[PDB]
């Protein structure tokens, strides 16, 4: 009671002595260090007998409050703790080894909660207020920051803070999950690396954005990639990448910016890959154009429930995209673009599987003829339920984009991986 | 209180907690004056207290006793028709706020696409009262909302999703006089070429009218021993009193 | 650190002392010195002890802040630096010698660097902004930007700058590249020199108005030509050329010229030829109007990537062209006025190719009938990984437009270019 | 009045008291002058007195006589273009003042829309009123209304939400003799692929003319023995009277 009592009468002797604008004009580390020789002076002023150490405590404490986030300082500071959730002022919970317990930790009231949230979403320049009280950031450390503001938060303002967790989207979940076999992991990788055209359909619930996150792993750090997305929620580890997110039309029907146009822009920022979140537009078209252009290795999910589906999906798209196109010019532009189409699924006891890595070979005639890499056959279940399957290579020795293998000195792998699936 | 009134049985009550306390993703469907709200409020006491759950209404209605509890309100536009904040963007946020279950208090929008689209990417449980006589009417609604989205879906992709995010629709309908009745709990079993198909598992049948006016019905089991959400249940370890309801409904 | 800080400490001065609008109201001269007069009062005032250098560097850099392009003055200045990319505050790369690297350049926020983009397009009369958060322009020395905003990209204002090519290309150049055969390039030679309403479509980059330069080239001397264009990219040879350029709107919204009102007037100046230099909008419209009525040899850049998706551009630029007309009209004055469509392409290896050369036979019922003179077939790919393929003629023998080519005396050449390559 | 006047048969008459209680969702058209306020005037006199009815105008026309009216009328924007009111936010606030019926003085905009939503979420028994000489032309009006109201739809999205929301058309018009006639009674049984299809409950035959000029018909039911709002009917009791209407005016 005392520490806190005294940490009070500090705190509002220092609000009353400095003017926060003033600080505002100087660096951090020269207001802190004015904050802490004003702390100590007050604290000789007002006679509060505290040791070195508790009064060292004492101003890093009501930096951090000036300053600093305040009470949330600690818990960004530990390293265990994965997520924060603030509710209002009064409830903090940590995710700590993968389960949320909640905290003492404690805001003095919403209005020092509200402070901290606009300083940690303008740490990145965003700004939450009621004008805008919904506002999402990354921060440079990679940390993803949520805040609600009270006019939508009934309970207050509400903050949401998830660390950077680098290892839970990478190829080794995907293998050891069983949704693709160590072979099928590898020839992905060759994929990846190959600069191959990708489309990454997949039915409802199949996770296929987690897919296109554990390929966009595979980028080469120098590539300038440039991803689209309706909601921005990929992760990409790569240096050079420009993250770009569609306006939605006002409530006048005003203002969008399709992901159409988001791809046409893309096309002249001279990007190398274009990692689009999802199509279900003309942005196919466009997209199309991105893979033919010359961006080879761009990405794409889709939503279908077979790489046919997916590709008579594609050419549905495109054909709404208003071009007066016939169905065979439709049919060369996704031959000639698209280079290799993974089908990934949630089985009927709701796992996910890589169910299909297949190449589409080319078009004979009127008939676009995709050659399967890999399939997952399904022979049977479990006594609980589970589905039982097995990843085979189709046994393809020379897939169409050998020569991209070759061309980038992943030829070894691919044929290694090819012959040890079977 | 809802046993009390007759409106679902005793093991209609057993299956309604059981589907709550599994994570099962729902849609409360009903009438005009019909619960809907009240059951969805009644289903949110079987969530477990650890899960961080996120609610989203146009009016707030709902009080969860959870300690890990978000409560959002969207806001209307001004009368200069600014500053509005649909309930589709409260849930478009939610997907980011890390929840475990999102209580939308009423879909009647395109936010139904993004409420099913929370219920596919492992915020499984999420609820939310709907507008409908009926399961097939409350599917078609649904359809419906997520076509006035202004995506390109087509209608068999928008099935698929239906098909894949919902697992059991809670039909709560107000009868003739007055009472109050949960008519269907009733699974989507799947799609059929360009038809969901959904299978009840409890119905309400009405059989006549008694002498006072008021309509005389029984709660009965449909006999399914086997829901389609009978692997959850094993996984949370209520399937046993899911079976025993079941029979005993029988 | 020391220059950094100081550097700081005087521009916050500077900014704490006077207002950047009565700078801007001044030229570039006057509020150069002025600037660099208070600087040198506010260093003595601040008693910062600096060496001569060292102070001009510094007057240097805060007038570039305050009224230059900031940061990017020495990357801009450089030659060997061919594009440079500002993926928000805190990430430029500068592509030399073909390969991107990383700089240490920085901004100081993502609002200076929108501030520096929102002058950087307003040199050109562009703006962006929120409610436009878009803009791709061309600078008068040639240089291409493209700019996104904070509400698109999310990382913070996205900045594209691709400086101009001190050389163009000619017809003998593209022979030599493979980008056509020789035979391609002797019947562009008859398509030129004998008038014929003539289209170069194509993807971004794809050499429209390069194509387009080296088609001009063909015109005869006497003939009166007159290009409409913007940034006039062209450089035409022959004598009796009249260079017009349109006058984008003042920040007012007023004084705007759009290159409708260009071709308008074109109509009234005795042209032979009009040449516009990127068909974009209801001038199309127009120009089609010319060449159906007295000024043959007319010939403007699309942006479309397939003849058949040039000519639906074309029927949507004409039918939001304010005027109402039934589809059919448009499709029918399409088919009237233009003779020949010349497709430059992008190669997925990047190259550039003349991929067609198509002719626009006629309407039947509500669809154009075009038939392709010549085409580029795609046969493999080569060790290097560039593409391979070869132009073929389709063999029409008697082209659409080979009344024209009897009307010059070029049937004879153009025979003889249609039978030689097949 | 109506009756005396030979707008409408007394069978009709009855079969509207049906339609107007039983809380059907109305839309009356006609053309101009053809009686459509005087009609939504008399209909709204066989609401409940208990209801909480909320009417929005433009001109402040009816004059509904229960006691639990809320009457409410729009703004025209000032000379400067600014204190707008459409009907659009009417609806849109009385969606939030708890009524049980909107009554729109006259759908011509966007608020249609919203209208249409209110009937299909709750609100039911709203009525409308809008200019159309048939009842397609009405059904056309509604989905173009719909169309230009801003939200992108797809025209079958638009389409089924009619279907959906109305359940009764009344076609008011005006005779060659400038007299006035309840021409149909509609219901809008549903929609096929993308023609919405509907039933004629009522139909006003024209059978020739006197010696004055004055137009000569008679109405007659079409025979249908259960309209789709029948249910509604049996709601309220009302299905016995709806019965003998439609049987005694075969
Ligand atoms: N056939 C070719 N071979 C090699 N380089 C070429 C060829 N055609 C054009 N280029 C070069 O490629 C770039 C294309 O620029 P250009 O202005 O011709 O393109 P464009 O079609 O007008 O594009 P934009 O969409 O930017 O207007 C220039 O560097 C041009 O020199
Ligand atoms: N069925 C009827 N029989 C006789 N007279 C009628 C009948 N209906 C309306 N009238 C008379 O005709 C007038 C028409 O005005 P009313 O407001 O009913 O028309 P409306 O359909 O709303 O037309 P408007 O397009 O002007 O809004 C009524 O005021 C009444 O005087
Ligand atoms: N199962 C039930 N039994 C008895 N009364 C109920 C029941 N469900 C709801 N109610 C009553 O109905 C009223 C309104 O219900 P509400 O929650 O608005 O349903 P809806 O949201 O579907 O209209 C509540 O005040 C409640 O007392
Ligand atoms: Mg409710
Ligand atoms: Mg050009
Ligand atoms: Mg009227």
């Amino acid at each position: 009671d005392y520490y806190h009592a005294t940490k009070t009468t500090i705190f509002n002797a220092l609000l009353n002595t400095i003017d926060l604008s003033q600080l505002a004009q100087l660096d951090l580390k020269q207001a802190g260090e004015e904050i802490r020789d004003i702390v100590a002076e007050l604290v000789a002023i007002k006679n509060v007998s505290m040791s070195v150490a508790e009064q060292e405590h004492l101003v890093q404490d009501i930096i951090n409050d000036v300053l600093g986030y305040g009470p949330l300082e600690p818990l960004l500071a530990r390293d265990d703790i994965a997520d924060i959730m603030v509710n209002g002022a009064h409830r903090v919970f940590i995710e700590v080894g993968g389960k949320v317990q909640l905290t003492n930790v404690r805001f003095r009231d919403n209005l020092q909660l509200m402070n901290i949230c606009q300083r940690i979403v303008s740490q990145v320049g965003r700004r939450v207020d009621e004008s805008s009280p919904i506002c999402d950031a990354r921060l440079p450390d990679g940390s993803r920051v949520n805040v609600i503001a009270p006019p939508l938060a009934l309970d207050g303002p509400t903050l949401t803070i998830r660390k950077f967790k680098k290892d839970k989207l990478t190829m080794k979940n995907l293998v050891e999950f069983a949704s693709i076999s160590p072979e099928g992991a590898r020839v992905l990788g060759v994929i990846g690396a190959c600069r191959c055209n990708l489309v990454i359909s997949g039915g409802t619930g199949s996770g296929k954005t987690t897919l296109l996150n554990t390929m966009t792993a595979f980028i080469d750090p120098t590539e300038r990639v440039v991803t689209c997305e309706d909601a921005a929620e990929l992760q990409l580890q790569q240096p050079h990448v420009v993250r770009l997110e569609t306006r939605p039309p006002n409530l006048e029907g005003s203002g969008a910016v399709t992901m159409r146009d988001l791809v046409k822009n893309c096309l002249r920022m001279r990007p190398e890959r274009i990692i689009v979140g999802e199509v279900r537009g003309p942005e196919a078209f466009d997209l199309l154009q991105a893979m033919n252009t010359g961006h080879d290795g761009s990405m794409g999910t889709l939503h279908a429930n077979s790489p046919r589906e997916a590709i008579s999906r594609i050419e549905s798209m495109i054909t709404m995209g208003g071009y007066g196109l016939p169905s065979k010019t439709i049919k060369e532009m996704i031959v000639g673009s698209v280079d290799v189409i993974i089908q990934a699924a949630r089985l009927r006891d709701g796992s996910r599987r890589i169910t299909h890595i297949t190449e589409v070979v080319g078009l004979e005639g009127d008939v676009i003829v995709t050659q399967d890499l890999f399939v997952y056959e399904i022979t049977g279940e479990d006594e609980h339920g589970k589905v039982v399957g097995k990843h085979r290579s189709t046994g393809i020795a020379r897939p169409r984009f050998w020569d991209r293998a070759r061309y980038y000195g992943l030829e070894r792998e691919l044929a290694e991986a090819l012959d040890a699936a079977e």
